[PDB]
């Protein structure tokens, strides 16, 4: 467990801009549509994501997902030994 919603949520706030409610803990399932969270802000904490290890989270996956656990997932999935 690398990263987590925890240190993905904070960075989904710093990006996005929900210094609020943001309580992911209380909305995982919930797609980003659905809380408020759009698109873009995603494409933004996206490159930011890959900027770190090198992923390429954009809109072509973000476009099939819609949820923070599957940001998070994603980045945690992705595998590099083969």
């Amino acid at each position: 467990s690398a990263l987590t919603v925890d240190d993905l949520k904070k960075l989904l706030a710093e990006t996005a801009g929900e210094d609020d409610s943001v309580d992911l803990a209380g909305e995982l399932d919930t797609p980003f549509v659905d809380l408020g969270y759009d698109s873009l802000a995603l494409l933004e904490t996206a490159a930011v994501l890959q900027q770190r290890y090198g992923i390429a989270l954009t809109d072509e996956t973000v476009g099939r997902l819609g949820t923070p656990r599957e940001l998070l997932d994603e980045v945690n999935t992705t595998p590099a030994t083969a």
